[PDB]
């Protein structure tokens, strides 16, 4: 079953691979572990979050003794500290925190492994070792990864002998099948990131509104988010049973979003991560699509009325501190003319009468100012936890329908939700507009297209799919959980080649670990543990393909580049299925297969006539996918490999059906792509070509985006003249070349014993004008402005070119102009560098992806702050156009809190 | 055991009581039912109430059968709709609503003597006819009510079959003291109208944060309030056994504050009671104190700032709009100079930056101006739904080591909730200092004494009172419920004598109605099942005793008025003690009794110590109460009742113990008192000797207050003078009889086909200056200043005392110096009527009754706007130096809202 394509037999722990040890800190203008071993090859960073947030901090057993079961193998046993020895040892260092990465890589595949045997996934012993084995090599190199709790919770149990009481979690017996309440916190690992939730229009009874805050809060606890579509909460005013009406959807949001806000997610610095989705047809949509809207509007009044007041008080009390005589007449407006004054001057700044009246009354009882905090429109002011909807993503889902109304300027009618009847005509243009103007304005609403979500959905005969999760990514039925991994695209790319066998093999087995955490895993809730039993949803997905595409010599805006990406992405998500079907056929399909197989093969079926490249033939689509563009895919394999592997992927799943209802989704990756260093995010491209790399010091250094010499070297270009482009980007840091100004030329003036001085003040590289501390020196300063007199501002410039780079390829000597979109980033680069991807480029590989995809594809697109509402909604609309099932605006510069 | 001192046998059901019906409405400037029928005696208010609120309004069956119950006699038997009678009717007119007194009456007691049947209560089936005959004749005649739940829940299943599901709710089976879940919503009355409940600190499990608000939620529904001791919830940074730290008990009480706004108690406008009080140590207690202060600030700001927003805007967009030339050049603060002004002014404004550029990024897309709404200072705002602690009363409770630690100006610990260590150090006086402040800045908090609460604790064995109900009167142990009814003290007084033994009779017949409520009820909690049907707490109350001492002629600052009530107070209590001790002996005590004996009858003494007057002799009391005082009290017979029904309470509790736990408390009677038409509320004086009462029309008459004749008829003045003073208090309604300005002094000038017009038109008596229409009379009319020409200003007011009233006793005629004391009113009554009663004169009544109350006394002080600080902590202190509870202050003019 499990063969071995990346490790040997004799080194196969770690076959030829180095370590070191990094000191990782961090300090406020707090956090030490003075020795973190970790392979050679990982970045500070990745050092720093693996021991930050990876690392199992205390009670590790500095002894352990492995627990002999009888027929599980003997390098698979579960381990409980040895008391015996720890003993000899001082209580001090009885206990630990994990110093090193293998230690987790040990724990996390030891506890797939173990799970995995007595699951009986592998059918021989062997196949446990090489499995055993390949997961900690592909973890080692940065190959791929789980989704964060998987990395800080599971093997925690088996490999050292942590264990704690826990309440409220259940799982289901993969032996009997039986629903059962865990009474272990670590023996089965909690390994899913976020998980979708259901809410009844129902207040204080299990899935109503009041328990889902009890449920969202036992997630937030343990750092998993959550997403529910609320629209089945009745709108405000909508009559209730007992007699009156209820208080609506915005109420109970508030609460929710209030709860959220006050719960550490994890107990850390961590914010809680939130999904909120409402329906067009709901009745309080309007107040939905508005809702940060309008609190944001308060939050700017929240501290221009709280400063008006500091200010106008501060005059009031002047004034009366200011009088000549008693209390009594200083604080009565009409003896006291100044005092008058200030009253004037507050009344017509809106300042209420009321408290205009209280700091005259706190006067008079002998008060020289009163206590009144002020707030700022930055990230960290109280206005913002003051004000609601701050604690959520918000989004709404849009039928065709909707879509079809806005193009007709037809009426929407919103229809109540306790009979059904219309409570609202409004037209469908403006509720459009509204959501542009909204997602201009503040991020959300986000937007998810509900059609284009269920013409995928492999089982609507248990429901609609009506949510997600956080990011937007992880798309299936309520309570139900999200189940990740993501694999390093740029690993399998040595020299010109792309391991393509190798990524099949990696594919394979990361849809075997990601079925054995399904088994492994506690659930927080009686219902999502029976679901995620009997549908077994996986959700592995890639990242850095912006760094790949670079490394391999592509633009991120090419077609070549799209087609590729839809390869890689048919290609893994055809495997992962086609490896379920066989983990189907050994163990038998999830328990919800049977009764769905008619439409789970149908849009099995609609991936494969994607793979071939088919223009049409899709059963039951709204609109039809972007098919696998054959003819600019830069590889004929991979285009060949993404048809073999869907064509097989459908013949066993009409042999056997599936064990996994779900198996491939692209997350932002935005923590474990930083632990794999991985250039690019999920599908995200690059930033920039110069980056600031944290090095083991603690301190930053200017360094040339990595992907730039590769790419340099992957087309027609010798060794000789990319370190000639690369010093055009990143600079010289020295005047010693630097034609301009010149070493010769500064000696023309009175220059000799201050040129060292200069020479590496000038590696700090911050757009040097380092001329400055030289008292001494043939000189008063102004200011400013004395830029020295000689050269040109343009030789100042030309020189700043050279010592502290262009920080872009544009200009830089060389380079073919052919070649130059191939370094094109999300963000200009450098200063007077000007080329970017388009808002388009980016909707356009979403697309490319989104057809070979089970779920969804994290994305919040960047859009320039010159944007207009109509170029939004144009987004948002053009998404709609190539099947994209969910997308996310920001506006460069929207928000309250940018500077 | 039952016997009969208010109706007959033969036409027991109601001896010789007349009803009528009157039509009640309720309409905008919605709700109407034509015939509602009430004992003749009744007042519109007290119509209204009953239809509006207390009526069954829908699904009444028009035609009813009993059901015969073995064992149970005759009248008892419980009824269920007869469908072979409604189908002869139209399905229009076979379910209803009530529409009579009766009804509501037959059901209420009906209920109580059916359960009470069942449990034995009554040892005769003779004593139940006479208690269901005794019940409904005291309702009938507005002696005693229940709390409000019991109006419209308790009977509608036994004389209706009303029925329905429920979910979540518990009783204790009164024959086999088994817990049991109730299934009908109905069978079982929820008759407590509020709840003490308990906090862990723990998020989301069962007794924790999260499960609480879902535990309120459920008591908001029915329309029940809820109070919680929230200190246990460790503090702001407090560490957290997993890793991290919490994010504090403001946090979490944010929650729940905006939990509680979101629910309509009773799906009604009206708002969820909620008592939130945390202890003087908590470490976070100064944000607590300071919650409402800030809060208010916020709201101040959140309305200057949002009215400087729509001003400024405004002038922006016409500086943009004003411009000669594009659109591109009229958005540029340079090229546009009046642009640039308007900027500056909003800047100089606090304006917000980042809001400044958005409205330019609005203009230039071609817009003209955007919905920012502004906010109010009035109730309705949405500034005030914005900000928290707006939805909870906000208490802290106070030991007597604080207050000792004030006076010697010590130092204050704040010791943390997890390990007991001290979190902060800080003088007392500046914390005592913040309670003052914020008490006078807005109502909270208010105050409890702990020490004095649990000196007069009778179950110290299961756990200390932490806490209250939403009102502060009852105060018991965690997860129990307030049982209340009061008496309408007034109903008791026929010529000069007060019904003695028929006062202690209502209360003995009470204490056992109250006994029976417990017996029969379903709770929301198991715990709070359990504990109530344990220890059986009644809350039985009175109202109506401002009213009675003016009836009967004492003043209330009178100490002769404050002996009286500490009698009756003395005597309400001891009977029900004595009541309930007399149903343990054959029913049992209450099972939390036997642990506790010692107790209970230490505070069972303490009660008779003070009955008999005593100074000192307290056991493990830390204030000793106001004893009885003999010699100012208005009757020497109730003094040796007091003493009398305390010797035996004592004697039978030491001779079987005591049904209950506690007995008596007295409420705000808010509501119930308007259905008893209860001159003044619970404790409280009366406001004013000139009301206006709605009548049958739905128009509003100017009317003397009903006491002051009673007054004056009960003192020495005969029937000629009382009619003199009212007519000098209320007015005359014509200028017939007015000396200054009379008919002879009218005609002087022109009148004569003008003067029947003036004359009713002069009965509105709105202070007149009705001479305003008449054209054609010997005449340009300039505004206001055409005040009638030829009476001095003095005459004016002269006629107006004439026709319109002094609306005070204060200069009557016939009115002896020392009968003007009599009528204080806790508000000066009329214009230039200057005497009310101290904020003294409230504070020591509440003593001289604390000392005879189980629980507490319903009370919030309204004090003067020209109060200090000082004198607010002062009140406080006062409060404490009597063995008072708790207290609330609320100073006249206080709050943002008040015009
Ligand atoms: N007191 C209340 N104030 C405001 N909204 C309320 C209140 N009670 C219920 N709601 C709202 C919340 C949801 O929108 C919906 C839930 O009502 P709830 O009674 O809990 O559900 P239900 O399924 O029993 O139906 P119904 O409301 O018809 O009795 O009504
Ligand atoms: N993630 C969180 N963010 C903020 N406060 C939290 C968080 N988790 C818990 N708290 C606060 C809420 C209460 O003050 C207290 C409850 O912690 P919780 O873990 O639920 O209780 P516990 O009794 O299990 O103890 P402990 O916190 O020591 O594990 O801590
Ligand atoms: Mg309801
Ligand atoms: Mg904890």
């Amino acid at each position: 079953k499990i063969e071995r394509k990346f490790t040997t037999a004799e080194g196969g722990a770690y076959g030829g691979v180095g370590f070191t040890t990094t000191v990782s800190e961090i300090r406020n203008p707090v956090f030490r572990n003075e020795s973190v071993e970790v392979p050679e090859g990982w970045s500070q960073v990745a050092s720093d979050v693996l021991a930050q947030k990876y690392f199992r901090k205390a009670g590790v057993p500095a002894r352990l003794k492995r627990v002999k079961e009888k027929g599980v193998p003997d390098f698979l046993w579960r381990s409980v500290p040895d008391e015996a020895e720890l003993a000899k040892l001082p209580e001090e260092e009885r206990f630990v925190g994990e110093t090193s990465a293998r230690q987790v890589f040990d724990r996390l595949a030891g506890a797939w492994a173990y799970w995995g045997w007595k699951g009986g996934y592998f059918s021989t012993e062997a196949d446990a070792r090489a499995y055993y084995d390949e997961m900690r090599h592909m973890l080692a190199r940065q190959m791929a990864a789980p989704n964060s709790p998987q990395w800080f919770n599971t093997g925690l149990h088996w490999a050292y002998g942590i264990d704690g009481p826990s309440q409220g979690h259940f799982y289901v017996d993969h032996a009997t099948g039986k629903l059962q309440k865990s009474d272990s916190a670590y023996e089965h690992p909690q390994p899913h990131a976020c998980f979708i939730q259901s809410v009844q229009d129902d207040l204080v009874n299990e899935g109503g509104i009041m328990d889902l805050w009890v449920r969202e809060a036992r997630l937030f606890k343990y750092g998993s988010g959550t997403g529910t579509n609320f629209s089945s909460l009745r709108g405000e005013g909508e009559k209730l049973s007992g007699g009156g009406k209820s208080s609506g959807l915005m109420g109970f949001l508030k609460i929710g979003d209030r709860a959220a806000g006050a719960i550490k997610s994890g107990g850390t610095t961590r914010r809680a991560a939130k999904m909120v989705i409402c329906d067009m047809d709901h009745p309080d949509i309007e107040q939905f699509i508005n809702w940060k809207v309008i609190e944001e509007q308060k939050v700017a009044s929240l501290v221009a009325g709280s400063k008006q007041h500091e200010a106008k008080l501060n005059d009031i009390f002047a004034a009366i501190r200011s009088f000549d005589g008693s209390i009594e007449g200083a604080t009565d407006p009409a003896g006291n003319a100044g005092l008058k004054t200030a009253i004037r001057a507050a009344k017509k700044a809106m300042i209420p009468e009321t408290y205009i009246n209280r700091v005259l009354q706190y006067a008079r009882q002998g008060f020289s100012s009163i206590e009144f905090p002020t707030y700022d429109t930055d990230w960290d002011s109280e206005a913002y936890t003051t004000v609601s909807g701050q604690n959520s993503n918000n989004s709404v889902r849009v039928t065709d329908a909707f879509l079809q109304a806005v193009k007709d300027d037809a009426d929407w009618a919103l229809v109540r939700r306790t009979d059904g009847k219309v409570a609202k005509t409004i037209k469908a243009r403006e509720l459009w507009d509204q959501v542009g103007h909204a997602a201009w304005a503040c991020a959300d609403p986000g937007i998810q297209f509900h059609d284009t979500v269920n013409a995928w959905h492999t089982c609507p005969e248990d429901g609609q799919i009506r949510g997600s999760n956080p990011c937007s990514e992880y798309m299936f039925l309520d309570d139900t959980a999200c189940n990740l991994a993501s694999m390093n695209l740029l690993t399998f790319f040595e020299a010109g080649r792309f391991d393509a066998e190798g990524y099949v093999h990696a594919t394979r087995l990361w849809t075997v670990t990601l079925e054995i955490s399904v088994m492994m895993a506690q659930f927080p809730s009686k219902e999502i543990a029976q679901l995620s039993y009997d549908f077994r949803t996986l959700g592995l997905g890639y990242a850095n393909i912006g760094g790949l595409l670079m490394n391999m010599g592509l633009g991120y805006d090419s077609s070549e580049g799209r087609a590729l990406c839809g390869a890689l992405s048919a290609i893994m998500t055809g495997v992962a299925y086609a490896t379920s079907a066989e983990m189907a056929g050994e163990l038998g399909a999830f328990s919800g297969y049977e009764r769905n197989a008619g439409h789970m093969l149908r849009v099995i079926r609609n991936h494969r006539t994607a793979a071939h490249g088919h223009t049409t033939g899709y059963e039951g689509v709204n609109v039809s996918p972007v098919a696998l563009d054959q003819v600019n895919c830069p590889d004929p394999r991979l285009v060949a490999l993404a048809k073999s592997s869907w064509d097989e992927a459908l013949r066993l799943g009409e042999a056997h059906g599936y064990r996994n209802a779900q198996v491939t989704v692209i997350a932002p990756t935005g923590t474990i792509g930083l632990v794999m260093d991985c250039d690019t995010t999920g599908i995200e491209p690059d930033f920039a070509l110069v980056k600031f790399k944290k090095l083991a010091g603690g301190g930053y250094f200017k360094i040339i985006n990595r992907s730039v010499p590769a790419a340099l070297e992957t087309l027609g270009y010798a060794s000789a003249q990319i370190s000639q482009i690369v010093a055009y980007a990143v600079g010289h840091g020295t005047l010693a070349n630097c034609p301009t100004i010149s070493h010769s030329a500064l000696v023309g003036h009175g220059f000799g014993a201050r040129e060292i001085e200069k020479i590496e003040a000038a590696l700090p590289s911050a757009f040097d004008i380092r001329f400055v501390f030289n008292q001494w020196t043939l000189g008063d300063p102004t200011f400013d402005l004395l830029r020295h007199l000689g050269f040109t501002r343009a030789q100042i410039e030309a020189a700043n070119d050279h010592v502290c780079g262009t920080m872009t390829l544009e200009g830089a000597p060389h380079l073919k102009a052919e070649h130059l979109p191939v370094f094109d980033c999300a963000n200009p680069c450098g200063k007077k560098g000007k080329r970017y991807l388009s808002v388009e480029s980016h909707i356009h590989m979403m697309a490319a992806a989104q057809s070979f995809i089970s779920g969804a594809i994290s994305k919040t697109i960047n859009m320039p702050n010159s944007a207009t509402i109509a170029e939004t909604l144009a987004a948002y609309e053009l998404s709609h156009s190539l099947g994209i099932k969910a997308n996310a605006l920001y506006r460069d510069g929207s928000k309250l809190s940018q500077p």
